[PDB]
C-alpha cells in the first residue's frame, strides 16, 4: 500500500537506477532515472511515470539488479566443464520429484547451448548451492513476502557465488493455474549462475521480468550471451 509514486522511487532505487542517476548529476527528480528504466526494460523513453513504466514497475521479476555496490571474486565465469549442483532443502508447494524434475529440465535447457554439463550432487560443496527461503535468509538480500521479485542467484566463482535462492513466499507451481513456473525461473537465475546479465529484449529468457510460456524458452539473445563467454 506504498502510492504510485512511492513503488516507483522503491524500484529505481533497489534495481540501481536512482545510484546511476546520482552519478550523473540527476537524482534531484524522477525523469533522469525514468528514461534510463525505460532504455534498459524497452518501454517508449518517455521520461514520465506514465501507464507502460508504472505496469514494468508492478510486474513479478527477478531480483538481481538491473545496473550494478556488491564486489565479488574472480572473472565472473566457470573454470571447469563439470558443473554440480545441491538442491539444499524443498518448498512444500510441490513433490520433491517434480521440484528436482524442474531444475533437471532448466540445466537440460543451457547444457544443449554450452561446453558445461550439470551433475546433481549431495554436498555442501557443489557449485550450485539450490534453496528456498523467506525474508532474511542468510545472506543479506532480503526477499520481500508474496509477488515482487521471485527469487535471485550469484555469477560464477566460490561460496555464494553461482548460488540460486526462490522466494517460498511465492507460489511454486509448473506456471498452470495458480503459481509461478519454478522451470522458467530457475532457468533465468540458471543464467545468472552460469556469468549472463539481464537482457534488454522482451522475448528473451534473462529479461528481467517473468512471463510464462508453454513454447521453448531460449531465444538468439541468450544463445550469444553464452556464446560469448565460452568459448
Ligand atoms: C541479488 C544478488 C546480487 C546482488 C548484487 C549484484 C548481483 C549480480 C551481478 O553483479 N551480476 C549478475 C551476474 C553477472 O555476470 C557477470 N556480471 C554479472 C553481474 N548477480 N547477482 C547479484
Ligand atoms: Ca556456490
Ligand atoms: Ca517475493
Ligand atoms: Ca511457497
Ligand atoms: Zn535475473
Ligand atoms: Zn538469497
Amino acid at each position: 500500500n506504498l502510492t504510485d509514486r512511492q513503488l516507483a522511487e522503491e524500484y529505481l532505487y533497489r534495481y540501481g537506477y536512482t545510484r546511476v542517476a546520482e552519478m550523473r548529476g540527476e537524482s534531484k527528480s524522477l525523469g533522469p532515472a525514468l528514461l534510463l528504466l525505460q532504455k534498459q526494460l524497452s518501454l517508449p523513453e518517455t521520461g514520465e511515470l506514465d501507464s507502460a513504466t508504472l505496469k514494468a514497475m508492478r510486474t513479478p521479476r527477478c531480483g538481481v539488479p538491473d545496473l550494478g555496490f556488491q564486489t565479488f571474486e574472480g572473472d565472473l565465469k566457470w573454470h571447469h566443464h563439470n558443473i554440480t549442483y545441491w538442491i539444499q532443502n524443498y518448498s512444500e508447494d510441490l513433490p520433491r520429484a517434480v521440484i528436482d524434475d524442474a531444475f533437471a529440465r532448466a540445466f537440460a535447457l543451457w547444457s544443449a547451448v554450452t561446453p558445461l554439463t550439470f551433475t546433481r550432487v549431495y554436498s555442501r560443496d557443489a557449485d550450485i548451492v539450490i534453496q528456498f527461503g523467506v525474508a532474511e535468509h542468510g545472506d543479506g538480500y532480503p526477499f520481500d513476502g508474496k509477488d515482487g521479485l521471485l527469487a535471485h542467484a550469484f555469477p560464477p566463482g566460490p561460496g555464494i557465488q553461482g548460488d540460486a535462492h526462490f522466494d517460498d513466499d511465492e507460489l511454486w507451481s509448473l506456471g498452470k493455474g495458480q503459481g509461478y513456473s519454478l522451470f522458467l525461473v530457475a532457468a533465468h537465475e540458471f543464467g545468472h549462475a552460469l556469468g549472463l546479465d539481464h537482457s534488454s529484449v522482451p522475448e528473451a529468457l534473462m529479461y528481467p521480468m517473468y512471463r510464462f510460456t508453454e513454447g521453448p524458452p531460449l531465444h538468439k539473445d541468450d544463445v550469444n550471451g553464452i556464446r560469448h563467454l565460452y568459448g
